[PDB]
């Protein structure tokens, strides 16, 4: 057989402080293939929501792809995307209070596993 | 410590037209380790089912590993497989009508992330 | 844009015999990023539980991160971890009987996909 496959893959870590606002976490090239986005909450928040989505490089085209309330504290996107003009992974925390129930800062870590647009030919 | 790990990993994209029949999407070498198969439905189908599975290179040994009705529109296989004599990822659409509710062709994209059988030795 | 990404990724296979006790399966470097741990049960066990978790290199700090009863036979960890002083993936089988309902040895395979701590700079 013969096929075209993506041979280069990167993983990007970003961390934000679980504070109200928006954050630009992962930079993505055009044609990249996102196969994993995992959001992790380190700490014990009491009230808030974290929504991760795709935002354009400059124009404010944010659109949440995964929502995450307080209780589950972790979440992976259920769908795989191909990058086209939406080259920023962004996070939004619309509700956020202080450290919360512990006196320690609640943080969030987003890990993005994506394959580069470069393609090679393999025969099996 | 010391261990043997897979150092080479590929991602394969395939696209089909959500039409009745079968399609051979991803070619796999013997000993490859499939760690991800994600199926995505781009469009608004109204009636149908897509079943992805493993088929032998020539003999008709199709066996569905993931079923996908219309409503969820996306699905990832829940199990990881090691390739042995079943070297084709294949898709079957047994029910399929026209574009559907939009006038635009409904398509499906299958992304397969698999590690090559080549192994190196790493000490930590 | 500009960002720092992990460019090196490994996959490790380990196999154990579904027998009562503990097993040290995957060796992990400090700063490595675990993005996948999948546990697979090959065979037909009748009674038992398999708990996978992180154990320190020498000191007995086992802590299960995923539990797996008999019936589902497969499971992936729901959270991503960064390695720090907990550099062993370990499995524990606290209940285990003979081959079980088939006369053939029940085995378990754990696949660990993790990115190396090495980081490069990419501009998009």
């Amino acid at each position: 057989m013969k096929q075209k496959v993506h041979s280069v893959s990167y993983l990007a870590k970003a961390e934000f402080e679980y504070k109200n606002g928006v954050y630009d976490l992962v930079a993505l090239p055009t044609g990249a293939e996102v196969i994993k986005i995992s959001l992790e909450v380190v700490g014990l928040p009491t009230a808030g929501h974290v929504s991760v989505g795709f935002k354009d490089e400059s124009k404010k085209n944010y659109s949440s792809i995964l929502t995450l309330p307080v209780n589950e504290t972790s979440g992976v996107v259920t769908k795989d995307y191909t990058v086209k003009s939406d080259k920023i992974v962004a996070a939004e925390v619309k509700d956020a209070l202080a450290e919360g129930s512990d006196g320690r800062p609640v943080k969030c870590v987003l890990r993005a596993l994506y394959f580069l647009p470069s393609v090679i030919e393999v025969e099996y």
